[PDB]
This record gives C-alpha cells, structure tokens and sequence, in this order.
C-alpha cells in the first residue's frame, strides 16, 4: 500500500481515488492530511466525498451575491427585497412552509414579471397544486412539482400531454414512471403522445407504455420513431424488434438480420431466418511481451486516458506498441476504437484460469468479464468494483478472508486474472444454482440476487404472455441491470459458439418463462 504523501504524487484517477478511499476507510487520513485533498481527487462523488466530509464537513456553496437573501425564514420574507423574495421562491418547499396570505401577497407582487411564481403560490393554496398547475398548461411548474412530490398523479388532455417533451425532464420522467408502473393516470395519459413529438429514448419507452395497455398500433407508432432517430444501432436494433413482434413485416426482421450491431435482437433476427453467425476477429499477435505493467491500475488510468483522445492516427501508433500476447486486453481495447466499432472482438486472455471448466461455464465467465471490463486487470469502477469480473470489495473480502481462507489475502488480489476468474467461478456457481438462466445469472451479478428474486416472484415479470419475455426484459426496474442482462446475454451465445458449444438463442428466450 501507498502512503497519502506517495498518492499525492500520481495524477488524479480512479485508481489515486480508490487508494485514498482505502486510507480513510482504516482511518489513515489525518485532518491535516486532509486539508488539501479534494483536489487530489478526480471523481468527488458517493462513499469518498462522504468519508472525507466526516473528517472536514464542507461548508459552501451559497453564492455571495446572495448571502443575505438566506438570512431570511418563511416568517420574515415580506422583510427581504424582491431579488431576495424571487430566489428564495425557487424553491418549492420553501413555497409550501409559507402561510396562505403570504402567498396570495406575493403571488400579486410576481404577477406581471413572473407569473411562473404566481402559478405555483396559487397552486400551494390549494389542496392539490398539480390540479392548479395542470389546468394552468404550466409545463416548467409541472416538471417543479413533479420533483418535489412523485406522489402527484392526474389525468392530463391530449394538449397538455403533447407539450411535456420540449422539457429537458421529459425523458427521465417517462422512464422513471413507466419502468417503476408509478403514476398510472400519467401514464394511461402518456398514449395520446403523438409520435411526431417525441424520440430516441423517450419514443421506445412510450411504446413500452403502449404495449401495456395492449395498444399494439400506437406501439408501432413509437417504436418506428425511435428506430427513425435513435443514434446508436444497438439501440436502433432493439426499436425494429419491437416493430417486427407487433406487425411482423418480414422486410424489419430482414433489416435486423442485417445490422451491423451484434445484440441479441440481430443474433435472434439471423437466426430466425437462416442467416449465418456474425464473423467474430481473430486476435493472435506473435510478439511475447512488452515493458507495460499489467499489474499497475496507475498504468492502466494512464494509457486509457491516451487511448480515448487518440485521433485516428495516434490510435495506430498504440494498437503496434500493444500488439502482443501479455498485452491482448490493451490491444482489443484499441481496436475497438480504431475500427469505430464495426469489428466484433471476443477475446480468451488468461485462458489457462478457465479450460478445465465446462464451456458453458466458460462462456458465462467470459462474457460477464467481456461486459464488466474488456478483461483490463487492473480496472477499478466508480464504484471501486476491481479487476476483470468487477467485484466489489465487500463480496472480494467475503469470499477470500472468510470462505477461501486465502493466506494474506488482500482485495487487490481482484487484479490477477487467475484470482478474479476463480472467484468469479465460485459466485456464479452461487447464482447459478439458485437463478438457473443465464440472463437471470446476469441481473444478480450485477443487481444483487434479492433485486432479481423479488423481480421474478411478481406476476408481471417472466410470466407467460403475447409479448414474452422480451417485454419483461424491457421493464427490469435498474437501468444499469436492464442494459447488463441484454449486452451479458449477447456476449454468452458469442463465447458459446466461439468454443463449439452452439445454443440457440431461442432456448433460451423459451427458458425465461
Ligand atoms: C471498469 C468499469 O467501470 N466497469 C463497469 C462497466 O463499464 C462498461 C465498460 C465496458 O468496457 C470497458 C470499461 O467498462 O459497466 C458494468 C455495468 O454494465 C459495471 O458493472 C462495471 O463495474
């Protein structure tokens, strides 16, 4: 381990953030020490920013400007001046610890230069400020009040409905409601979107929203607007799926076939119609080794920050210096980029840690370290998950300390290539036994296995029905797991070709049921 004087002397990354994490976890940080660090720190979020608030709490920010106008309560704002009366109304709790007759005083005052204000005073001297602020068509008041309280729910007009997605909230408010099936009047109001007023993300999820409600032809509607606009062709794919399942045009399903992206929707698409695998690259560089250190994360930080501002030419130059075998991970990580993501690169580094396992083992290990990593040892998340499989220290320590009883264990060990695979081995086996599915196996891994157990017992999830089970798979209630389990699951049926241990992924849609 590194001391804080040592640390101080890396560039900031996550890899200099995880090691001062792990001082001020075994309480290594003196005050003094902590003096200066957060500017020693690149990502000041979550767990570290906490920790180093318990030892110097941070006072800011209250912009000088304003100072005095937060010298003033609900009690004395008839006192302040009218800037300090207008910032302090930005706020909507503020707003609701005002007394009535204040509000209808200051909602005379903003009348004419702000009547944003004066709807959402007038609306707190109701008993339900949505109604007061829906009747009026203010749409930045609604997305306020929606901020402050997701328990407000209404039906909403065809108008009002069709102006809610020029508001940048839009999108995380169609999501939020529709996968978490809160809402139901907003949500039943969300069908008469017309199509036209909306995209990308947001136009799949009202199709989502549609087939719900079994209004299959509105579903198409939007599906067929999100894969018009959607900029990624993964996603692209997943939008004419969805056009296909509901209207069955056979050209959709021969488009999907034909995509560039490798995802489960064109693996299943060439699939159902007869069209051979997609070429996966074959990396084999003869050089041995090079000088870079595998086992360094401040190395790694390093080389990835060059790598991802590397116009196209200096991308060439790194792809030569990393061409060879102690370096494949580094070396398909460049090529990925350099070649705009067109090439499919499946790579079996530390191949030796795996091959006495059975294949289909194999391929669940190598697609979840494909997904959690791209096999870089030394990665360390934003969460400070560690090595290849991307575990997080609580579960390292667990297995290695209490059940392996690994002598002079460390979580570091998560960087060497034979200890994340055999780890990953043992918690896989865990999920495995209790989940069955691959894709089930992959929403544990990476959401916990209570999250995907309470998934799986309610009615609505994985159960049988027209648009199964890839509507279930569309309302996973993580985004962060809802993503994981499709890419997972792509990367599973690659390996399992890749070792001549072929499935069809149609068993394994027929398996989630
Ligand atoms: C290194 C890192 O941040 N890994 C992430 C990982 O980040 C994705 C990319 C894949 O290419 C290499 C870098 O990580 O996302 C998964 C969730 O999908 C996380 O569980 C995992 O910890």
């Amino acid at each position: 381990q590194y001391s804080i004087e040592k640390l101080k002397k890396e560039e900031n990354s996550l890899a200099k953030d995880y090691y001062i994490y792990r001082l001020l976890e075994k309480n290594k940080i003196s005050k003094k020490d902590a003096q200066d660090l957060n500017s020693h720190i690149f990502r000041y979020i979550g767990k570290i920013k906490s920790e180093l608030e318990k030892i110097i709490p941070l006072k800011p920010y209250i912009n000088p400007k304003y100072a005095k106008c937060y010298t003033y309560t609900a009690n004395t704002i008839l006192d302040a001046n009218l800037t300090c009366q207008s910032v302090r109304l930005n706020s909507l709790v503020f707003i609701a610890s005002l007394n009535s007759k204040d509000r209808t005083t200051l909602a005379q005052t903003f009348k004419n230069q702000r009547p944003d204000l004066t709807n959402l005073l007038l609306a707190f001297n109701t008993s339900d400020p949505m109604s007061y602020i829906v009747q009026k068509e203010d749409i930045n008041g609604f997305f306020k009040l929606y901020n402050y309280s997701k328990k407000y729910d209404l039906d909403l007009n065809t108008s009002l409905v069709n102006k809610l997605p020029n508001h940048i909230g839009f999108k995380d408010f169609a999501q939020n409601i529709i996968i978490k099936k809160e809402n139901p009047k907003f949500r039943h109001s969300m069908l008469e979107i017309n199509p036209e007023n909306v995209s990308e993300d947001s136009a799949f999820y009202l199709g989502v929203n549609a087939l719900t409600y079994d209004k299959t032809e509105l579903a198409y509607d939007f599906f067929k607007k999100a894969a018009q606009s959607f900029k990624s062709q993964s996603n692209k794919d997943n939008a004419i799926f969805w056009m296909w399942l509901i209207k069955n045009n056979e050209e959709d399903l021969k488009t999907l076939s034909q995509s560039s992206s490798l995802n489960i929707y064109s693996l299943y698409a060439k699939e159902l119609t007869n069209t051979p695998f997609p070429k996966i690259e074959s990396l084999n560089p003869s050089k041995k080794k090079n000088n870079f250190n595998m086992q360094d994360p401040f190395a790694w930080q390093k080389i990835n920050k060059q790598i991802r501002d590397a116009n196209a030419s200096q991308l060439d130059v790194l792809a030569k210096e990393f061409d060879t075998q102690e370096t494949l991970p580094i070396y398909a990580y460049i090529l990925e980029r350099k070649n705009n993501f067109k090439k499919h690169y499946f790579i079996m580094p530390y191949y030796d840690n795996i091959k006495d396992y059975n294949k289909t083992r194999q391929a669940l290990i190598l697609a979840i370290a494909r997904q959690e990593s791209r096999f870089i040892p030394t990665a360390i998340s934003v969460s400070y998950a560690l090595g290849m499989m991307q575990f997080m220290p609580f579960l390292a320590n667990h297995i290695g300390e209490k059940e392996l009883k690994i002598p002079n264990f460390d979580q570091d060990f998560m960087f060497k290539p034979e200890i994340a695979y055999y780890f990953g081995n043992y918690h896989l086996n865990y999920l495995e036994s209790r989940l069955k599915s691959p894709l089930f196996v992959a929403y544990a891994y990476n959401g916990g296995i209570g999250f995907t157990n309470r998934m799986l017992a309610r009615n609505d999830m994985f159960k049988t029905g027209k648009f199964e089970p890839f509507l279930s798979m569309e309302l996973v209630p993580y985004q962060e797991s809802r993503i994981y389990g499709k890419k997972v699951l792509a990367n599973y049926i690659v390996y399992r070709h890749l070792l001549n241990d072929s499935i069809k992924i149609s068993d394994i849609f027929e398996n989630l049921i």
